[PDB]
């Protein structure tokens, strides 16, 4: 029994962290085999982050330019290039520490862990979701740049993010590991704000399955809806829209609770509009929006407490 | 910027979670330099686990009848004690990933990062608060005893915690690394509840500190209040009488904030009489109490956005 934020296991992130420096910037890398990945924005000149141009910036520097220290030991730079937003630089040694890995470009309110770093050390692990507008809620300070979000199936990495910028709201963005960003944020000091953000209305439906699951009913009712009924409801409470896919994806939790997706809708919708009396679920005084249902098929237990 | 339940990097951890099993019975274990450190209800028999003697189940136990799996690979037992409500086995091999570390018992209020592990195999990390009745509020299924709660400071590992357990209520007790338990628990299937809980007051006078550090001062008020007067406030919501000690404890918070840790008191009274008025702080709708005055020093930036 209970219910927590749970990121993944770390250390198969941990022994690929790596600093990187470039004049006097420094921020942390990503070390997989014989490569180091890097927001390009290392290279910036300290008088110019509101209108860098890459291209012309990079072309001004040599392999020897990049300084990559793996904890007490420097990593000899042997080539570099830019992909979107990130560099690659070619580095003499492969990370002996490698992990089996992809790159996934993740979607709009799925979750990953973020492993919050600083020179290059790893200084702790929180699960985050990517927002309906793009951006994350991390926990992140000066010199986190680079810090990366992950997910791990069996033995392998997904690696998902690669950290750059805060906006003003004190919200986060960055980028895949092919670095491109998420949302239509761009890497300069220019006036940027994130679009106004919704509630993942998925995930708040799979979060009351766990309730459930774990054995609390009092939020259900007697009621049902239809798609289209509900979606207005969920428009007067800026909800995303809910799909037949989505309710399709919660196929699975119906089957184990035995309560169908558009009753669950059902109690959603009295919950919106008479609000919880005073109650919690899941020990909550609100409704999460941050677990998929993914995430809770993994920490749930396959059978429900009747 | 931002807030978030940040646990420890896991990776140093992950290198020492092996599997024990004792006939039928399967459990995690602590693998360090030649021992292995499990749960010593492993050895109950199937039939049972109302009123085992462990003295007595023990010794009908030679080295042999212990399995030791460390990934695929198999340790042979060649010594085995008691220790209080663990085991302690000696192994052929001592493990190559021993991190330095520690054992601490750690005490009521404080906070550690929960490596969740099923057959020797970590599946996820979250940070859980030692209650002041002794409980854990975790994330936990069937195979997870054994589970290790830990801190890091700079690259030693301070064990606290491993997992026993499971209470009526669905949180979790279980023992320090010498195999004291935390709280009043014993390990056997006989009726025990948890204690009446109390609110960490500490906990929460730091988080209102880490909402001021993070720019957020909505909250705070003109009035100060005595040690005492605050306290029979706290007698009434049932939060833990605040001490002098705690007080100093606040100190480094109160001089980054220019917030008198009294006036601080007056604030929280304020918040207790009259609630939130719909408002969130650090995007809670109500008070945490799961982060020490340590936590928010080493998540929040040294500068406050004034
Ligand atoms: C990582 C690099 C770093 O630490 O540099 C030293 C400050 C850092 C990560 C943030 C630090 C605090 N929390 C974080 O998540 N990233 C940066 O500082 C970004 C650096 C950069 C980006 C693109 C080109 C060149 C440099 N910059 C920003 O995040 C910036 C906010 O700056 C700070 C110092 C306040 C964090 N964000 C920004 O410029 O957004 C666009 C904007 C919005 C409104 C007005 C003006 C600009
Ligand atoms: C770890 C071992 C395991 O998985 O065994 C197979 C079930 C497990 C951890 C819990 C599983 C689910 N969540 C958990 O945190 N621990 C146990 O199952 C404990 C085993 C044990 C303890 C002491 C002597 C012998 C065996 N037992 C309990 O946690 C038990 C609850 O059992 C389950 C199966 C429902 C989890 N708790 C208990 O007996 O508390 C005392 C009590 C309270 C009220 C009435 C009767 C007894």
């Amino acid at each position: 029994s209970g219910f927590r934020k749970m990121a993944f296991p770390s250390g198969k992130v941990e022994g690929c962290m790596v600093q990187v420096t470039c004049g006097t910037t420094t921020l942390n890398g990503l070390w997989l085999d014989d490569t180091v990945y890097c927001p390009r924005h290392v290279i910036c000149t300290a008088e110019d982050m509101l209108n860098p141009n890459y291209e012309d910036l990079l072309i001004r520097k040599s392999n020897h330019s990049f300084l990559v220290q793996a904890g007490n030991v420097q990593l000899r730079v042997i080539g570099h290039s830019m992909q979107n937003c990130l560099l690659r630089l070619k580095v003499d040694t492969s990370n002996p520490k490698t992990p089996k890995y992809k790159f996934v470009r993740i979607q709009p309110g799925q979750t990953f862990s973020v492993l919050a770093c600083y020179n290059g050390s790893p200084s702790g692990v929180y699960q985050c979701a990517m927002r309906p507008n793009h951006t994350i809620k991390g926990s992140f300070l000066n010199g986190s740049c680079g810090s990366v979000g992950f997910n791990i199936d069996y033995d392998c990495v997904s690696f998902c993010y690669m950290h750059h910028m805060e906006l003003p709201t004190g919200v986060h963005a960055g980028t895949d590991l092919e670095g491109k960003f998420y949302g239509p944020f761009v890497d300069r000091q220019t006036a940027q704000a994130a679009g106004t953000d919704t509630t993942i209305t998925l995930n708040v439906l799979a979060w009351l399955y766990a309730a459930v699951i774990n054995g609390d009913r009092w939020f259900l009712n007697r009621f049902t809806t239809t798609l289209n009924d509900f979606n207005l409801v969920a428009m007067k409470y800026n909800y995303e829209p809910l799909t037949q896919d989505h309710v399709d994806i919660l196929g699975p939790l119906s089957a184990q609770t035995g309560i169908a997706v558009l009753d669950m809708c059902a109690a959603l919708k009295e919950l919106l509009q008479n609000g919880m009396n005073g109650r919690t679920i899941l020990g909550s005084t609100i409704l999460e929006d941050e677990f998929t249902p993914f995430d809770v098929v993994r920490q749930c237990s396959g059978v429900t407490f009747q």
